[PDB]
């Protein structure tokens, strides 16, 4: 039951950085296009709307630093290369590698995290961002009551020290894995999916030092990236790139509050749209996820 | 397992909803005393013998835990919400012709306790809860510092079989983890190991597990509804109650622990105790001191 290629057609790189190599699939022509999954996935899950992408934009679908089949730089105290800003570093030296100094990007749940972390810290980098279902970090530890601890209890889950969430998930990763996807979709099981996709995220979390990436970006989440996020709104600064934030309409980012209203604090010129799916747009949407892209991207 | 009350009797008591287990030991006015998670009655061990001394000393496993029947639960987790464990708890002591008690929870026990004390006032001399605030405090305070402490509290909420299943693979570990890391020490010291054994053996069973996942359910939900209702209905508990907390202990955490507990009770007293969450077994001394003196006051 070999992993296989759900990207007919795009290349396979492997993108030297100064932390580790970063993968990604890569196709189409045009302006570059950076495409960034989240948990408990890889770069696959873009896999339904990376060809329609990739007819008018140059498509660089990567795998996070530590996911996928990126290397895994080694973590620290604070989680250092878990945190947003030192994954969106990394991408950007990633993207400098293939000579993209000014690119798109659209990225999912973690991915969409380092890609406004992206936005604020390196602005220039980025011609148009769009965030698909989240909030900013610090909106979601802002608005964290019960409601919310329930429904993201994995943000304080994954974010208890080592080794608890990795000696959990060790419990049943399979289980774990499976149950996050379904759990977050519309239709509540595996069958908004690809099953090849499925796999591939079932390979990925598989490997106990893939799931401790994973917790290190999930204590990056409840630390530095919150941390980083409060200089941010408190200092006022605003992503002043043009973006688009989706958002599930049954999804994650959708009841904390209603993400456009977030948004709009957050960056000066955001258009959005709520689309019909649970949180993994790109997967359970993904006529009106990609037509959505690609009218925002042009 | 080791007999942690040398003296101490043992009482199985029919309820309409399951046994509960018991050591009865001591004489005088009936106290019962309930543990938390992820203990069993065991961890009264330490300040027991001593309340046995004044009191007629009920050590009970909380329904579904350690030794106690199982109870099915439901859809709503209806036994294990603490209105249901008090219930049957009141029913527990009425087999023993206990209508009219003292009662010292907790943790979870403490939680079944001030339910208790709420629902049916009338049923307790006297009232500790050891290191809780009202789950309903717990929940609305539940900010982000507060969800990364406390976050088996929507960890273990999570809908049946997502805990159970990862709970599942390494049991030691995580009834270890929890021991120890809300201790002062954040290591097993204060722990008799025989009473470690007894916590550990009941944790390797999943269905216990799943007790406990589905305690924790109703702690998120329908026990929350309940405590909900009393507060903004500004219902109080009007039996003399003693809260006392851990100095590093969890209740602390939140807030300080007596001005919440004055807006939940009418006649309350406080006392922080220098240790962690497990006021019995990391300060047993000045843990029965502080029963011994408010009990038989």
């Amino acid at each position: 039951p070999d992993l296989a290629d759900l990207f007919p057609g795009f290349g396979s790189e492997w993108i030297n950085t100064s932390s580790g190599r970063i993968f990604a699939r890569v196709g189409g022509d045009g302006p570059p296009l950076l495409l960034l999954h989240g948990f408990p996935q890889t770069h696959v899950m873009w896999h339904r709307v990376a060809p329609k992408l990739a007819e008018r934009f140059k498509v660089i679908v990567a795998d996070l630093p530590g996911y996928g089949w990126s290397d895994m730089p080694e973590s620290d105290e604070q989680h250092t290369p878990y945190t947003k800003r030192a994954m969106a570093k990394q991408l950007i030296e990633a993207m400098e590698q293939l000579g993209h100094v000014h690119f798109a990007l659209a990225g999912h749940d973690r991915g969409a995290r380092v890609s406004y972390r992206l936005a604020l810290d390196s602005p220039g980098r980025l011609s148009k961002l769009a965030v698909l279902d989240i909030l900013p970090t610090y909106e979601y530890w802002q608005r964290m009551n019960r409601a919310y601890a329930l429904k993201i209890y994995h943000w304080s889950f994954l974010a208890q020290p080592a080794p608890l969430p990795e000696n959990l998930l060790g419990g049943d990763p399979d289980f774990y894995v499976k149950a996050k996807l379904a759990s977050w979709t519309r239709a509540g099981d595996l069958s908004a999916f690809d099953p090849r996709a499925v796999e591939h995220y079932r390979i990925a979390f598989a490997d106990p030092m893939r799931r401790h990436v994973m917790c290190e970006d999930y204590r990056a989440g409840a630390y530095a990236d919150f941390e980083h996020d409060k200089i941010d709104v408190e200092a006022g600064n605003k992503i002043p790139v043009p973006m688009l934030a989706l958002w599930g309409a049954s999804g994650i980012a959708q009841s904390a509050a209603t993400p456009l209203d977030v948004w709009r604090k957050w960056a000066s010129d955001v258009q959005g749209a709520p689309i019909e799916s649970g949180h993994f747009l790109p997967e359970e949407a993904p006529d009106q996820t990609a037509e959505a892209l690609v009218r925002f991207f042009s």
